[PDB]
Formats: structure tokens, C-alpha cells, sequence
């Protein structure tokens, strides 16, 4: 790389003055002396010293990479201006996925109740974590993606009761969760939800017996094209009733009661219930009793939660597998009651929840760590949520995903009839569209910040919207399909339209690995919205009256130069879109 490459040889050189610190570089000032540099303010304070005298010191013992032009201590800082040829060679080159580091990473998303059709509050989860998934593998990290389907649930029970107790007829048309949700919704509108109570425990065992698995099943499929639809991968399946067969519960809480500090309360609030102390391991609470088993006997689903993080870790086994059938997913596997043994052995995991519905990191941390995993205990992450909006609209009190998705290709297709009224198949144009859109929403923003999804804002090529960058893919690819064949480039041609595009370029793999290193999606986006403004403004600037970047027009040498970064950039969008789960339209 480039940037990374100049934060190593920086480090090597920390490290031969005493301080085993390492620096982060980052783009200079706005034309300012360099295109890169580093701050010493954190080391000024830690060492006592005047950061000009560090970055001085830094720039006395650094041998210059051979594609850096000068250093310079700017008060506090070391910038870097890079030779322009070097630049210019390193944002040609071709970019693909970083080498495989071996070490599983389970990604946990999705994972909705099999009762009925998915919600706006669901799309977020899927889109988060689809991309982190694909993130994380591009960065070079093994991967595995799965579902967790929770087929005893009370929800579950619920619509299959109200299916029966309503005598509801599949008409055979209607998308099946959408069936089953309008029994479900039938259900809680009814005056008599209360008296129904036993009638639904009925089912809610029988269930839990794992006698209704194929019912469940149908919802679950139907459920899935709109996975399918979203674009999310999975490669694994989890069900409830497998977790139960597989006793993961019973080990885990036999492996647990092996701890000193987890034990049953002879006496107090807690007597007769087994307890785990987390207090040892995490310091500064209240009450560090988690719960386990509650005094009747009952499992929490604090205790539950752990036994298949313990599993997902390779800390306890049971769980087989086989292949799921499904029109979807040819390699997706699924538990069940006979297969293959297996367990993932994640070296780390990562579990995608809504903000509100979620449990403490510091459970399973304990957990890990109490077990005698404290290494493990660090590697068990949280990707939490905020609520997502429709128009302004809460959806507590609601839309389907399939909706969302039929309303918004409805919009997109209205879109390519007039921009492109020529194109051939504009069905698929229009698919391309509000997906990009839908997707690059969920990401774009802060996880920890709400979103509101507003069709026509999200849709427009004009915004910061997914259709916005696969629009610069689309103009960028336009003009190599024009081009055709070309040759050699003539760095020595370059203006400084040219050295300030390539630039752009050089910061792709930066956020693709600070993405995956911080599990933020939303850095990638961002990084795209940055990279097709660039490109935009590239592709627009004139002077004296004429185009001041013309590509076709330019002589030779430039023209091949000028090619040559179109297709970096357009390779760049594609590459960035579909690691975000979006397709990169050519004809828009």
C-alpha cells in the first residue's frame, strides 16, 4: 500500500528513538505543505516535550519510502508531500482483497422471529451486517455469516396459533410472512387475547417439543427471499430447537458451576438461584450478579445467550449440520437433528442488535473470562443500532421491508424511463437503483445514530445517496466503453486535476481497513460519497471556456493517462459499492 506503508516505516523509526508508540497518518490541510501527515500531540504530553521538537526529531531518524518527496515539521505535526510520479504509479495500481489472515470471524445478523414479514427495523440489522461481513473478508479476515432462527419463541407460537385458531387458508399467492402476519395481527386485535392465553401455551409446548418445525419453516423461507432481496449472504443456519438437542445449555452451566464465583445463594435475594459473579473480571457495579438459573429452576437468557457464545467459540460442541434447502442460498447449511458435527472455533465474533433489545457485552466478557477464556472475552463484539424511520415515521404502532422494496424500485423505475428512456432492460436498471439506495442508507450513518429513510431523498442522483455513487460509476465506465483500447500513460502529463483525483484514490484501502478494524460500514460509505464528489468535480471543471479534464480530446500520453485514472476510479466505485452489498450499474 501507500499510506499504511508510510505509518510502518514510521513505526520502525519510533521504535529506534525508545517510544514503541504507533501514529495514524492522515490527509494534510486543504493545500497545505503535503498531502500526508502525522500529529505528535499525544506523545508532546506523554514525553513532556514540544511536539515541533518530536516531529523534528521523527523527521531526523525516518529513511524517507521512495515515494516520498520531503518531510516537513509543520508545529506539531510531520507532513509528508509525496513525489507525484510515485503517486500517481501507486493510484493505478490495481486494488483487491488484502491477503487471508486464518482465524474465524463469526458475523451474527439478521436473526428475526419466524412469526411474520420483515420490518423497516430489520433492514438496518441485515444491511450493517452484510457489510461488515463483506468488509471484514475483503480486509482479509475469514469469514462466516449466520442466522440465528429462534423456532420455539413465543412469537412463533403466536402466529401458528392464530393461523389454526382463525382456520386461515393459504390462498397460495400471498408472500407466506405476510399470511402469517396478518394472523398474527388478527390475534392482538382481538378483544379476547387475554382469555386465549392457555390456548396459545398449548402450542408454545408443542412447539418447544420441536413438533412445529415445518410450519415455522414455510415462514422462514418466505422471510428469506427478502434477504434474498436485500442482498445479504449467509452460510449458516442456527436453530433454537437444535441449540436445545444439542444440550449447549446444560454443558455450559456444568462448565460454569466449575467457577468459584459462580454458586447458588444459601440465603438472601438470590437463594436457591445459581449465580455468576462477575465482580472478579469487571470492576465497579452495583450488583454483579448475573443470573443464571432463576430459584424455580428456570435457565435465563443470560445463561442461554452464553452457552451459544461458547459454541460459536468452539468452547462446547453438539450442534450438526447439513444443507438447507432453498432456492436462495445453494451453499447455506442448517442445523438439525442429523449431520455433520460441527463447531466455527470463532476467534472472534460479532453479533448485529438493536440498541434497545440488547443484552450487556459485559455477560458474556465475564463469562468468556470466568470459563478461563479472558483472550476470548476480548473478542466478543456488539454492532448496536439505532431506530430507522420511515418519512418521519416511527414503526412501533408499521411497513414491511417488502414494501419498502416494491415502493422504492416503484420510484426508481419512474427514474430510468426519463433519464435513460432507451435503455434496454429497465426492470433491472430500476432493481440496481432502489437497492443501492436502500443499502447504502442503512450504512451511511453512524450506527448510533437514528435514521429516516425518506424515499425521493434516498433515490435522488444528486445527493448522498447510493444512486449518487453508482451514477459516477456509471458516467466513469461510459467513457472507457467510448475509449476502447489504449496504451501507456505519460505520468509526465499529469496536472494537478490528475494528482488531486489519484490522491483521493490512495485513501480507498485506508477505509476499507478502518472500516474492518472498527467495524464502522458507515467510513467506507462516507469514504464513497468523498471519492464521487472528487470524481464529479474532476469530470466537470472547465476553463477558458472549454473542458479543462477532457478525456477523449486530450493528446496522446494524457489521454491514456487520463483513461487509465477513469478506470481506477470506476473500479474503485465497484469495488467499494459491492463490498456495501450495492451493484454498480454501467448504463445510467
Amino acid at each position: 500500500m501507500l499510506r499504511r506503508a508510510l505509518e510502518e516505516a514510521i513505526a520502525q523509526a519510533l521504535k529506534e528513538m525508545g517510544v514503541p508508540v504507533r501514529l495514524k497518518v492522515a490527509r494534510a490541510p486543504k493545500d497545505k505543505p503535503g498531502d500526508y501527515g502525522v500529529p505528535l500531540f499525544a506523545l508532546a504530553k506523554e514525553l513532556r516535550k514540544p511536539p515541533q521538537a518530536i516531529a523534528q526529531e521523527l523527521k531526523d531518524r525516518l529513511p524517507l519510502p521512495e515515494f516520498v518527496e520531503e518531510a516537513v515539521p509543520v508545529g506539531g505535526y510531520l507532513n509528508f508531500r509525496l513525489r507525484t510520479e510515485a503517486l500517481l504509479r501507486e493510484a493505478l495500481r490495481p486494488k483487491a482483497p488484502f491477503p487471508r489472515r486464518p482465524g474465524v470471524v463469526l458475523v451474527e445478523h439478521t436473526s428475526v422471529n419466524p412469526n411474520k414479514e420483515l420490518h423497516v427495523g430489520h433492514l438496518r440489522n441485515i444491511a450493517l451486517g452484510d457489510a461488515i461481513a463483506r468488509i471484514l473478508a475483503y480486509a482479509g479476515r475469514e469469514v462466516l455469516v449466520l442466522n440465528y432462527i429462534d423456532d420455539t419463541g413465543r412469537q412463533a407460537a403466536e402466529t401458528l396459533f392464530a393461523l389454526r385458531h382463525y382456520g386461515l387458508t393459504w390462498d397460495g399467492k400471498e408472500k407466506y410472512d405476510h399470511f402469517a402476519g396478518r394472523a398474527y395481527v388478527r390475534l392482538h386485535q382481538d378483544p379476547e387475547y387475554e382469555r386465549l392465553q392457555p390456548a396459545i401455551e398449548e402450542v408454545l409446548h408443542a412447539l418447544e417439543r420441536g413438533e412445529l418445525r415445518e410450519e415455522v419453516n414455510r415462514i422462514l423461507l418466505a422471510q428469506m427471499a427478502t434477504m434474498h432481496a436485500l442482498n445479504a449472504r449467509y452460510d449458516l443456519l442456527v436453530w433454537e430447537s437444535d441449540i436445545v438437542r444439542a444440550g449447549l445449555l446444560q454443558k455450559a452451566l456444568a462448565l460454569l458451576e466449575q467457577s468459584p464465583h459462580v454458586f447458588r445463594p444459601r440465603e438472601g435475594k438470590y437463594a436457591g438461584a445459581l449465580v455468576m459473579d462477575a465482580s472478579p473480571v469487571i470492576p465497579g457495579l452495583e450488583d454483579p450478579f448475573f443470573v443464571l438459573l432463576r430459584s424455580n429452576g428456570t435457565a435465563t437468557y443470560y445463561a442461554k445467550d452464553i452457552a451459544f457464545q461458547f459454541w460459536k467459540m468452539g468452547i462446547l460442541e453438539g450442534l450438526r449440520f447439513r444443507p438447507y434447502e432453498n432456492p436462495y442460498y445453494p451453499g447455506l447449511r442448517t442445523s438439525a437433528p442429523e449431520g455433520e458435527a460441527y463447531t466455527p472455533k470463532a476467534e472472534e465474533t460479532i453479533n448485529v442488535v438493536d440498541v434497545r433489545q440488547s443484552h450487556p457485552q459485559a455477560l458474556v466478557r465475564a463469562a468468556l473470562a470466568l470459563a478461563g477464556y479472558p483472550a476470548l472475552a476480548e473478542k466478543a463484539h456488539h454492532l448496536a443500532y439505532e431506530t430507522v424511520l420511515l418519512e418521519g415515521r416511527q414503526m412501533s404502532g408499521a411497513v414491511s421491508v417488502d414494501e419498502v422494496l416494491e415502493e422504492a424500485t416503484r420510484r426508481a423505475r419512474a427514474i430510468v424511463e426519463e433519464k435513460n428512456p432507451d435503455h434496454p432492460d429497465k426492470e433491472e436498471a430500476a432493481r440496481m437503483v432502489a437497492l443501492g439506495a436502500i443499502r447504502f442508507s442503512m450504512v451511511k450513518t453512524e450506527p448510533k445514530k437514528q435514521i429516516d429513510f425518506r424515499y425521493q431523498e434516498a433515490l435522488s442522483f444528486e445527493g448522498d445517496t447510493g444512486p449518487y455513487v453508482q451514477y459516477a460509476h456509471a458516467r466513469a465506465h461510459s467513457i472507457l466503453r467510448k475509449a476502447g483500447e489504449w496504451g501507456a500513460p505519460d505520468l509526465s502529463q499529469a496536472t494537478p486535476y490528475e494528482r488531486a483525483l489519484a490522491l483521493d484514490l490512495l485513501d480507498f484501502e485506508e477505509a476499507v481497513l478502518e472500516a474492518a478494524e472498527e467495524r464502522t460500514p458507515h467510513v467506507l460509505a462516507q469514504y464513497l460519497l468523498d471519492l464521487a464528489a472528487s470524481w464529479n468535480a474532476y469530470y466537470n471543471a472547465r476553463e477558458n471556456g472549454q473542458p479543462a479534464t477532457p478525456v477523449l480530446t486530450a493528446p496522446e500520453g494524457l489521454r491514456e493517462l487520463r483513461l487509465s485514472l477513469v478506470q481506477s476510479l470506476q473500479r474503485t466505485l465497484a469495488t467499494g459499492l459491492d463490498l456495501l452489498g450495492i451493484p454498480a450499474p454501467e448504463v445510467m
